[PDB]
């Protein structure tokens, strides 16, 4: 696959909500609440298109995390793939 730096926008944001999300279903880390997505943040495709994943920067509860998600192109279904941290700002 190829990976691009995209923006922080809503979309992005989102992104970053369904995995804290996804995260608290888990409950690894207890109940986090999603403050932000910061920069940067990474996308990759993966081919027609199988679909993507991305790599964000994602603070919880005022802590960062490392977040990887992937989104299938046909089904249009995300899942989360690991979340990490605590991680130094980047």
């Amino acid at each position: 696959g190829e990976w691009e730096i995209i923006d922080i926008g809503p979309f992005t944001q989102n992104l970053g909500k369904f995995a804290v999300d996804e995260e608290n279903k888990i409950g690894q880390y207890g109940r986090l609440t999603f403050n932000k997505v910061i920069r940067p943040a990474m996308k990759k495709t993966i081919y027609e298109i199988k679909g993507y994943e991305y790599q964000l920067y994602v603070y919880a509860s005022d802590k960062l995390f490392r977040a990887d998600i992937s989104e299938d192109y046909k089904t249009r279904g995300r899942k989360l793939l690991r979340f990490n941290g605590p991680v130094p700002p980047p």
